[PDB]
């Protein structure tokens, strides 16, 4: 069994996907693509034109990166990436939460301050900030001084909290999210010595077509 | 054991959980507001200051719709809204990532369209579209000719189908969905029957405070 995934170097959401396929040992395929240009193959697979699509063998597709990780999970249970009781797993899922809303409010960010300046909505721009300070500081505080995000070993919540924290020093730069979480700075060191993580570290991409 | 709920009145992403506690028999006692104005309280329980809250009896919170109802799964087994072998999990939750993806893109839709006309992106219009509309074939056409969205019984799919249809009633009048649709249609006639859907539909409220 082998995967092909359509991805972006930027991406969180697939970064999220990649790293999981290599903890379970899943080889695949990185397609990578510019989501945000009209070359984009990703509205042939996901109604809703968006990568992550993870590409099925003998055919179909699997798009929204949360319910990739979980189908991934049920059809390739070991290793597990998350714990196998509901506690673990509802604590996992709420740092995946974190990150997902964080990354969502960051895209937005950036493609407002796409627009020319004088049509860029302050207001709009401030709320989403809030998501992504406040959304980040909660995972710090779950995390606190422990050395995993959920109980004794990595989980989807290491892939969470690893993955939104490297994709903020990419797209959200002026945020310096290991001077106030040093416990992020400490476990995001661990997670990005990981071959999983170091195979799939986010770079700026070029996009080329009018978004907005 | 009863919750409260923060919730806004067209908000589809508090009907499902609205339509999940009821279909499950849990009470709750639904706490209304305008997310939008600085009134909310949603920032008191949410970092990524949205609803739908959960509100837990004892203490604490839980936000995200498709969370919430993992949880609910998890916490209130019974009645189930989920078929219990992973082939029927999946197939429920490939409808809730669509009807979700559909309303996001709405979302993203009304607040362009509070914009000062001349600042309102045309490629951002469209790319939403696109998923609106592409997502919801989808839907009908995962629907197909049966009575159900997932096998022989009420699940998340149809909790799925029907907020999303009811939602866009509200939100992108101009689609016509009935008429494109009729196996929606008529799922829809069903369902907005069961107590549960007519206890929660949409309407759509007033936003005092600037977002955009
Ligand atoms: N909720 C989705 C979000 C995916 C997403 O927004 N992907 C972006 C690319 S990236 O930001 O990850 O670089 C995309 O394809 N956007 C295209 C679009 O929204 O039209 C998921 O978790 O997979
Ligand atoms: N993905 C979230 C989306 C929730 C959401 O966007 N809620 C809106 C209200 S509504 O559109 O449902 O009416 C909100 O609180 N928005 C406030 C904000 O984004 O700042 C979920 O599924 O719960």
């Amino acid at each position: 069994t082998r995967y092909r995934l359509i991805s972006a170097t930027p991406s969180p959401y697939a970064r999220k996907v990649r790293i999981a396929l290599a903890e379970k040992g899943l080889p695949f395929e990185l397609v990578t693509e510019v989501p945000w240009d009209s070359a984009t193959t990703v509205p042939r697979h996901n109604p809703l034109e968006k990568l992550p699509v993870l590409l099925l063998p003998a055919g179909g597709s699997v798009y929204e990166s949360s319910y990739i990780l979980q189908w991934l999970e049920l059809k390739h249970p070991d290793p597990p990436l998350l714990p196998p009781d509901p506690d673990g797993v509802l604590a996992a899922r709420r740092y995946e939460v974190l990150c997902d809303g964080i990354c969502d409010a960051v895209v937005l960010t950036f493609f407002e301050r796409q627009r020319d300046e004088a049509g860029r909505s302050a207001p709009w721009l401030a709320r989403q900030r809030r998501k992504i300070e406040g959304g980040l500081a909660e995972i710090a505080r779950l995390l606190g001084d422990r050395d995993w995000t959920v109980g004794d070993r990595f989980t989807l919540g290491d892939i969470a909290a690893g993955t939104v924290t490297g994709y903020l020093s990419v797209r959200f730069p002026e945020l310096d999210w290991r001077a106030r979480h040093p416990n992020l700075a400490r476990l995001s060191d661990r997670l990005e010595a990981r071959p999983s993580f170091a195979d799939s570290v986010p770079y700026a991409q070029t996009i080329t077509d009018r978004v907005v």
